[PDB]
RNA sequence: AAAUUGGUGUAACCUUACCGUAGUAGGUGCUAAA
RNA sequence: AAAUUGGUGUAACCUUACCGUAGUAGGUGCUAAA
RNA sequence: AAAUUGGUGUAACCUUACCGUAGUAGGUGCUAAA
């Protein structure tokens, strides 16, 4: 019921972006892009929603969740349009206490993000279900479904790729 | 479920005040007195509750609803004691956007009044039912019913007048 | 459902402290220590929870309720650890209006305490039940039950004393 | 990283929220009358 | 337009709310003790 | 009057709240990034 952050291996990310160019760059050079775990599986897949720090972009509310700290500063945006299915061997859980020891500023940011998300996980969940449903409909897309398909990863294609990974 | 404002024809108002002198003067010279529509019919009649701008009078809470704007200024009082039954041909719906085009200050006041009322319509409804019941009881009036009868229009008499109008 | 304050006769208090030294000193010299009545009887006994003005002590939350006024000043602490069973002849109801006439400052303090408590009586009740249960368990006490037994009056012993009083 | 349609309020603007069983919250403006 | 009783809080005052299965919210005052 | 353990938050500090089906509220600090 309470969100867990994760980093995803750049190997698996690059492997996914082969099938869909909208998968987020991992930029693992200093802080590998954290993802939030969707609370329940979707069609047997563990899904993960990427965070971005590009807080001032034009986001449509249907595919994003803006995070705010107690003083109302923008502290990240969850991109539900770029959520991805990931196998449990290609993701690592983030220990905020650990991250705070290695990098005090960043770990504390992550704590703020955690405190915001545990109050707002209903909304993430809600949006995740609405867009997944609409992106995966067939066949003739409404006006909205066309927009969603354009701005979102090809979820079904990525699920196949996840399946293909399960040759291990 | 959301309130609609109306103006009432001065012909019908004058016709009602023949039967009961407590019917409100319409003062149609610049802004004909707006009324709020009671959400549900009463004994088959559409009832309408008059607004007044006399915000500082001594009102008893049982027969009034004070409206306030976001900065807490007084912006009207609904006189449930002066509510009246009106046939649908003798009342016109108020288009706030239209009124705002013709008279920016007044139309905007009316918007504020609308925004307040849509949050407070339960209370209007509640008070409308309590006073209508008490005014129309028989036979021997309690202390309260005597007060209410004195300060309120003779609802049953006005309903008869409404019926008589239905010769059309 | 709404709390009543009481004073308890110093005779009965001294009689109780014979059996358990943790019973609160009554200090009846100017303002006899007020107690709040537990809303429901416990095993047939009327219980009363003492107030203290020692607002800055180290209290454990499990056995106390801190009272605050509207400006957030500390205005007493209910000691659920020192609650006692009292027969109805050894306690007097406090008339706050009366106390306010005799001693304006103190009576008004008591009003503030009343206004706080009527909003917080669920918590008093809640804590009263938890500690009474744990203090009166047997036989082998948990870590917590040992702490509670040490800091609380011997409720069962005081109940016997209450029974013994009923020779009247 | 990039890409974020169109809609929902008797709602003028910004931020926030909502998504078709769709308008929440904070500002700004207006400061009006029967 | 005019006319708005009396009541509800262990509640002193103002505004607000409530209406007999009746006291909410914001101020002011008090700033007390076991 | 005295006496107030130990615990509960992906929670650094103070106050407040909670009590094992256990972390609410207000401050302080941090002001970080993909």
């Amino acid at each position: 019921d309470n969100p867990k952050f994760h980093t995803i291996s750049t190997e698996y990310i690059d492997y996914l972006r082969e099938a869909d160019s909208k998968v987020p760059f991992n930029k693992d050079e200093q802080h590998s892009r954290p993802y939030v775990g969707v609370l329940e599986k979707i069609n047997g897949h563990d899904y993960f929603v990427p965070l971005t720090s590009r807080n001032d972009k034009n986001f449509n509310s249907q595919v994003s969740v803006k995070l705010f700290d107690n003083d109302e500063k923008r502290i990240g945006v969850l991109l539900v349009n770029n959520m991805i299915p990931v196998p449990e061997k290609e993701c690592k859980e983030i220990d905020i206490a650990e991250k705070t020891a290695a990098d005090p500023q960043y770990g504390n940011l992550m704590l703020k993000q955690y405190l915001f998300l545990k109050e707002n996980m209903d909304r993430v969940t809600n949006k995740v279900e609405k867009v997944y449903k609409d992106v995966t409909v067939q066949g003739k897309p409404s006006h909205k479904q066309k927009f969603l398909k354009g701005v979102c990863c090809d979820f079904p294609k990525l699920e196949e790729k996840c399946q293909e990974y399960k040759e291990r």
